[PDB]
């Protein structure tokens, strides 16, 4: 766990430190646990771009 | 002049390529030589800081 998260710490900042960040709107944060369920579950609850139909 | 050229482009472009550009206004190039005199004119003829008087 703690090599996977050293890597995921190396991914996200990565782009910091080349200075090649994409620019992004300010966001506010959630102060309670139902609203960070959201946007969470609007994030990973998606599914595949699914294939061309037949050809 | 081509070491020294090396060294100013390498101290401009350090900046950018570590993150660390100081946000600045857009401005518009001169297309006349009077035009890019002035403002060349208003960086160079500058006074170092005098010493505090006295003591």
């Amino acid at each position: 766990a703690v090599e996977e998260l050293c890597n995921v710490a190396e991914s996200l900042i990565v782009p910091v430190r080349m200075g090649i960040a994409r620019p992004t709107a300010p966001f506010t944060l959630a102060s309670t646990s139902i609203d960070a369920m959201q946007g969470s579950e609007e994030l990973f609850s998606v599914e595949p771009l699914p294939p061309r139909p037949s050809s």
